[PDB]
């Protein structure tokens, strides 16, 4: 036995906070967490304990340390079938990554509606509040490879596979309510422009390069989603703290055959929260797996990601009642005009067992709809329908990708399709065609109906000539970017200006920067002037006189477009760094930990080395990480208890820890002699809003800190951070 | 409902003779036939009855007859996801066929040893007579594509997958005891030479072309297997009536670590039997699926193919005691020197459900051995070990081919291998490496032992320099071809001569024919002179004076090498054509069918049209096929009962049916007025005749059937125009 | 669409890092040639003054829109232009290398200092005036093709020699030894260093339980672990690291004499490495630092040279 | 895509056009063509938008579909005229 006698190799199969135990495959960490889909995967789960090591043919291996050779210092022999099988499997482990959204993190969970939506849709999964639908969700970036970093500036994907009783429904959305382009024909052009440049394959996970901004400057339809990407929306704190959107207008079809237009939404029950750029970029270096880790650990801790499914509903007769085209995916539907109606809740409560088998091999596709839903003529959605089926044939090695365990429906599936690479199903039907008499025509077609009926498309009227033509109704590019801009808080506006300024500063060809500034002048002159100033560009008199675009149906703002204008902060699942010293005041620590625990806020005990430290009362304190090992970037706030402050007062890493957290607008709390640290962050003796200070870490101290954490960041500090060298 | 009210669409789920019912997937035809492997495939079997038609995502389809269009006469829309899924699946159905042995037919069965072989091997599947091992067997040709014909002249493959309690063991053999080449390095050269020529991809399923005979003429090591291919061995009657061989010398390893050399054999319990060349070639045209059909229908009828596994055993100390090298795969071990010891029986008793899923996707590989077995340095076997794993990566789309249901072991399999295309298994092990402490090092290595131990190679002594050199002991090419030749009956010798003569007549470049005749002169002068005569070639004085090769260990023949020298005929499962007339003598028919039933011989009632005919007593006789629809090529014997012979006496197809059967040496039985047919077939040997069909008449016919063919008829068949 | 001042086009002359936009090699340095670079001319495709086409050679009129039934209508299945374009896009990716997936490459040439005919009959080492084109790829080991350059890892240093008597590939690393002794253990070692199976963390890092578990249980790994933990694991540039073949190979001369050999690459720019904090922060600020530095050094005329 | 192993089947010699072919498509299994275009997208300024679209015309023009009238509902229905 190679395991330690104390059993410390095995994580506790119960919820534990981040860092308390080693992470583990979901069925081992949470064996009692189940759903219909998770149970259905049992047939393909492979254990390991108490089993002999074998070849793939079931032959027991005696020596897994050596190749077969002619003498102990001789040549390796071709007859070593064990070596060749092992090396062959290894040599062929890789599969192509997804063209886009290659970097992603996934979890299992469930969905249930609040009430029956039978009135507006015949979709079975929305028919009954007590009907639970298992889900598998993958969150992703867009540009970067599967080995790229999480906290890049990008759009995020939010894909949900619903295992319904009437088929798989895939909700393939993003974290912004619009896309960059209007027609699917341009998707390869846009994606090639944002992706690493062809000659040298630089830059990874970044849109800050010439080709991207060249395309944007030449295709003003991109400006709306570019605004969202340049905002703090482009750098979420967690997959748990971002919104989700289907983007396209789809249709709901009820039993009577009535069509209602719908746009899909996911509301994060943990609230909306994003990083700041310097922190996000640094985090790509310090922990490129930050989001993947945070998701896995939140689930292991019982801080289950929860989202509310919502619908914006528009009657068929209201198709033309807005200033924009409902079928235009570069346009959002302001919630002030069409509210989001609450539909149901999704909870992600179990991690996969094997990332490759379940996450990498998962195939989501927006064409996977069910009776009660339908498409629209949105020309971006239209092209997506072709792409997803197509790409899966090479990525997943054939037309039998639905047989890969994660992708299988939990409901019945029977048809006349046969063969294809890696065919798992063994069909016993004497017939492989229909109509047939030899099997009495089974499996049989099913007429459409209110429940358990066959799929029939909504009989939408089509009138026109065969044309490759953009609708003139889609030819408006500045009003939605402006509405977004005006809906942001002043600090959110600053962050957008900084986003554009940083990105355009990386564009080598100055004329591209000038062309982008010209586009900004068509959106808002304050925005354009601020970006121009940072680039050492002067707006022309013509540019200064560009008439602003129209308001959107009389709206000059919609606060639902801001991350922070309307407080929705929730501290459960957040994390605090506690900076230890070699003689911690145990009374401070007791108060700190008790208060954090009560609000579901985790703590990580940090020091200048690993191991343990002893508190003033003899309590042995285990160290989670070093100041360098777990930087402030990875936490939401920092607390420094009293004790022997002299131990850490001159520690460069401890001082920098506070300077970084300060620069990144995080709440900081200093108890007793820890207030000596106010000098490194230039806090006046009188104090400052966002710095919690007291003689000890009492109830009032912790309440103040937790109130600041509910507000996420100390925006009032922004004017003060420029002076700090961090 | 589209099914007929009488239920005649559905085959009876019970054993029925060939042609009596439509054929069906195995688990519908024989639902109660089971074994551990067949049961383990239940998790992936999909039914159909009473289910709704869906997409692969489980969405019910309302209209599976139409694409989605803008108007009933409009363009098809890109949003039709149902159409695109259906067409996409269809568009991607095909996978690469096998490089060689692409044409094959398979079935499920079981194996059981007669006694424990614990004394000579620790292989678990041979440890106890009560130990039943499920098998999956695939029979094949070599050259032809998956769409080529069955009854070509070729070597046949005979591959057995044993689902053992200690791992999959694949016995990947052929129907001849040797191979064409000595070293695996030449395999692509040989195969390229026999395969269709590169410029034009001709000919299919035929070695009768210039490149094959060019290679043979330049590589005399090929001559032994060429002799077998030119003989009637190259055209088996059925996969049930051919021998099987592992070819290579392998090793058996016992619990004490003793190695015994072994060569594997399969003895057909239905006996050895082959077609004649004209019949075989014409059958490739009339029924290119003849062997596949015969196998499937024998199983459906309960005429289960049975084979006895046998071992030729040679002690390690006897490695050098023969005139040939044991490691040379172009050399056979004469049974007169080393007998075949009976080991066990294999029964094939169930067809697959889906040919593609189970047969096409099956992967056999000779490197798939188990503890108790080992390899030798045979340089052909050595290279095979590399090839099979390799080819399966592209043919079956990745390294997870063992996860394709037919290929899955029935015993446990656990290791640290992960990922790869179409990964099915979801590993829960916290570790994907060893040694590990995080999972207490599981799954763990197992030391070798008497039972349930890990695999350890036999510690064979290796001494020598790193050389790409053929052993001088392999440099003898004519003695085994001569042994084979001398062991054949005179009619078998004639068929060999005719095989070479026909093949070389299709070689365009005359010098290649001359070079092959020169090789034959090194084997036997009678053989060489007979082939030369047929090619209009004269042997030179030098050729006439070539000293014949040496005997093989003093043997000038071994009857075990002949198909027919030692009768081993079995009539069960054979088929007789009964040629009907519009007023059959019912008394003749009763006697015929009763006698055939008693011996398990099947009958097919033939006429000039389909439907029914009425006998002299009013009995309604259903017609199975027409004279043209089911030619004599497809049957073993022909019976013509009495009645209104005038109805068929002038029927060209009926007359030709008998002339073809006559030419092809098949037994023919004529009752009463049917004897009028003797004149039209120019007449002799193996013609049963009497006033009526009875005990005597049928006994005579069945005696002829046990002998397979009427060899005595050969001397004057050349003259018959058929 | 190009600016009238021509600022879109880089100068086809050596320029320092950041002075001009980077460009494809054949456009940046058109007069830099070798036998291999010339032999690739048959497959180089230009673009200027050519019409935009399908892969079948059909000129495209409108590359901005799908074919639809009306300007607000559904997309038609008969749009073969859209489907070809999207199909090619959908199938762009190929599997990355199991190991050394992250790598940066350049063309160059090799020339010996003297004939080595006395110790080897290898043609490319037979004459100091025999120039052998090369293609070199430098890499990390663990990380994906989208991972960062300045990780702590071993670096690959692979050279393809296009010899007159065949391709010789000298596939080495930047340390003189490997972690393991027998190839049978390669999947175990690589699985241990790679992201852990359950959650696929961490990327480009050996700082995790399974790696150190394996190391602790397999002391043969300790020598290369020492090199990886040293500043050798964080090179400043691919130009400032050593290369090694690791294995003992043989040289065979015309007389058939065998000499044992171990291969080395000496950086003529010297040996230099980053410091850990700098390296880790650089993975964040510029994950393409080494790839960029290599490309820009070549564009500047600071050609990487190795002995 | 599966028969010929990828999207570059037009590069297999027998399939290659004899006329010019230039576009912004890149990569794919067994990619033969080495593209030198600084741009892999359009519209682009970095390569003055080359290769460029061509208007339809009498000779050497770009492909444009005939503007056939479309009238009807989205249906999975066989025309009665086919019956
Ligand atoms: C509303 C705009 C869009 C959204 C919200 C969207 C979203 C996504 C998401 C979330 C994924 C990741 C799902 C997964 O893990 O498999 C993805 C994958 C993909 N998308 Fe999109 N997408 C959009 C438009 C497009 C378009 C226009 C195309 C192509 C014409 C496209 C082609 C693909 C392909 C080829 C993949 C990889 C597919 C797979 O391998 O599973 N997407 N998309
Ligand atoms: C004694 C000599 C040989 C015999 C009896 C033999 C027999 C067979 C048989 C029966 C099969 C088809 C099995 C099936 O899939 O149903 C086959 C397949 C094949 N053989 Fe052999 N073979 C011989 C030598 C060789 C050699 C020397 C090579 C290469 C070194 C070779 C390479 C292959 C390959 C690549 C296939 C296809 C394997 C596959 O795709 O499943 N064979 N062989
Ligand atoms: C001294 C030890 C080793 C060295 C120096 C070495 C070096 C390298 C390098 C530099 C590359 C990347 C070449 C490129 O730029 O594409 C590479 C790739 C690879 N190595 Fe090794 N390697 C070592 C050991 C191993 C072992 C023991 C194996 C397998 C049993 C192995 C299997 C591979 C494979 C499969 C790849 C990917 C090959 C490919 O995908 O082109 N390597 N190795």
């Amino acid at each position: 036995s190679l395991a330690p006698e104390d059993g410390s190799h095995r994580p506790a199969a119960e919820p534990t906070p981040p860092g308390a135990q080693p992470t583990a495959p979901g069925s081992l960490k949470a064996p009692d967490t189940r759903n219909e889909k998770l149970n259905s995967l049992e047939d393909v789960r492979k254990g390991s304990e108490n089993y002999a090591l074998t070849t793939n043919q079931g032959v027991r291996i005696a020596d897994d340390q050596n190749s077969l050779r002619a003498g102990s210092r001789g040549p390796t022999l071709l007859e070593d079938f064990i070596l060749r099988e092992k090396i062959t499997h290894f040599d062929h482990e890789r599969i192509p990554e997804r063209i886009v959204h290659a970097r992603g993190s996934a979890a299992h969970g469930y969905f249930q509606p609040y009430k029956s939506l039978s009135d507006i849709t015949k979709a079975d999964f929305l028919s009954d509040p007590n009907k639970i639908t298992p889900v598998f969700v993958r969150f992703s970036t867009v540009q970067g490879g599967a080995g790229s970093a999480d906290t890049v500036r990008d759009i995020r994907g939010f894909a949900t596979k619903f295992y319904t009783e009437e088929g798989i429904f895939d909700l393939v959305g993003n974290n912004t309510p619009i896309f960059f382009i209007q027609d699917a024909h341009k998707f390869p052009d846009f994606v090639h422009a944002v992706k690493p440049e062809p000659h040298w394959a630089i830059p990874q996970g970044q849109s800050a390069h010439d080709t991207f901004w060249d395309y944007v400057s030449l295709q003003p339809e991109t400006l709306h989603n570019v605004m969202w990407a340049m905002s703090d929306r482009g750098i979420p704190r967690s997959y748990r703290t971002m919104e989700g959107f289907g983007i396209h207008t789809f249709r709901l079809i009820n039993a009577e055959g009535k069509a209602t237009f719908v746009r899909f939404h996911w509301k994060p029950l943990a609230g909306k929260a994003s990083l700041v750029w310097d922190e996000a970029q640094k985090l790509t270096g310090r922990d490129p797996d930050f989001h993947r880790r945070e998701l896995w650990e939140a689930i292991e801790a019982g801080d289950f990601p929860e989202y509310e499914l919502g619908f914006q509903l528009i009657p068929e007769e209201d198709e033309f009642k807005f200033d924009f085209d409902l079928l235009d995916p570069t346009k959002l539907i302001p919630e002030e005009l069409v509210p989001v109606q609450r539909v149901g809740k999704m909870v992600l409560n179990r991690n996969p067992d094997n990332f490759f088998a379940e996450n990498e091999q998962a195939a989501f596709h927006p064409g996977h709809i069910v009776p009660g839903l339908d498409f629209t003529n949105d020309p971006l959605l239209q092209g997506r329908l072709f792409s997803y089926t197509d790409t899966q044939i090479s990525r997943l090695g054939g037309p039998n990708f639905h047989e890969i365990p994660i992708n299988r429906p939990t409901c019945p599936y029977h048809n006349f399709q046969r063969d294809g690479m890696h065919r798992m199903g063994i069909d016993t039907n004497p017939a492989n065609y229909e109509p047939n008499s030899i099997n009495d025509n089974w499996p049989r077609e099913t007429p459409p109906g209110p429940k358990r009926g066959g799929f029939e498309s909504y009989q939408e009227r089509v009138e026109g000539n065969k044309v490759r033509e953009r609708s003139p109704s889609f030819g408006e590019y500045y009003s939605h970017p402006r509405l977004f801009w005006l809906s942001q808080t002043p600090f959110e506006q600053r962050h957008i200006v900084d986003g554009f300024s940083f990105e355009l500063s990386k564009v080598v060809r100055p004329y591209i920067r000038e062309r982008v500034v010209d586009q900004l002048a068509h959106i808002d002159l304050t925005l354009a002037q601020a970006v121009a100033k940072n680039l050492g560009i002067e707006l022309t008199d013509d540019q200064l006189n560009i008439t602003p675009p129209p308001d959107v149906n009389g709206l000059k703002k919609d606060p639902s477009l801001s991350l922070y204008a309307i407080p929705d902060g929730d501290v459960k699942g957040r994390v605090v760094a506690i900076l230890l010293n070699d003689e911690v005041r145990s009374a401070d620590l007791l108060a700190i930990l008790k208060a954090l625990k009560a609000k579901g806020v985790h703590a990580k005990l940090l020091y200048s080395r690993m191991g343990e430290v002893t508190a003033d009362d003899g309590t042995v304190l285990p160290i989670a990480a070093t100041f360098a090992g777990a930087p402030s970037l990875t936490v939401d706030a920092v607390i420094v208890p009293c004790g022997n402050i002299a131990d850490i007062a001159d520690n460069g890493d401890a001082n920098y820890y506070l300077m970084e957290a300060y620069k990144h607008l995080k709440p900081i709390a200093l108890a007793g002699d820890a207030r000596k640290f106010k000098a490194t962050i230039k806090i006046a003796d009188q104090g400052e809003e966002g710095i919690v200070e007291a003689d000890s870490a009492d109830g009032s101290f912790m309440d103040e800190l937790l109130t600041l954490m509910a507000a996420h960041r100390v925006w009032s500090r922004i004017p003060k951070i420029d002076k700090i060298p961090a």
